[PDB]
């Protein structure tokens, strides 16, 4: 027999389940940055390389 | 000669693609980051909400 | 109902904390978003002048 | 073709100052992210310490 007791229990189990979510949506945006911050990284090596070939170029080719 | 210029130039090139490549990644890496983060809002005011719905019924 | 004002008073201070934390996030990675698209049209540029330097001064 | 000299130093210049701005923006996105990443840890923290304070509240008072 349905009473309060069950509609309390409801919204409470709702407030965990939410406040689980929010845990997973926390996990999951710091996975991204943690993407975006490899990606930086390889950009920044890949610009330091691209420097170098930028570098070597003008030097060997002086018409350049 | 012409010929380390055309190679070198075509290795430069290539780079200059991987980068580009690189920027987008980065770029659509932090759009779902944003999104995420519109979530998280939404998310914790759902939480706010039904937290203040269960003092207003529960208590004085 | 004493102990109970205290816990909600902490609770609330707390919730608002948190979204004032969620919207300086929100700033910061805009912050990011901006540099990255800044590096797209500087590294862009960069491209460009490089191959007007070669279209220029090679075969 | 002094002109042609000019030109060229003009422009080898400006290819040596644009890779310049990159490196520089390169090292200020990175510490953009470094602080987004750190926002995200500190609502990781908050969002738990608000997790102990609802379990502490639904667990003392029964009626809510």
């Amino acid at each position: 027999s349905m009473d309060e007791e069950c509609v309390l229990e409801a919204e409470n189990k709702k407030l965990v389940e939410d406040q689980e979510k929010l845990k997973t949506e926390l996990r999951k945006t710091s996975d991204a940055l943690s993407k975006a911050q490899n990606d930086v990284m390889e950009m920044k090596m890949q610009s330091e390389r691209l420097s170098k070939e930028y570098d070597q170029l003008l030097k060997e080719h002086s018409e350049l």
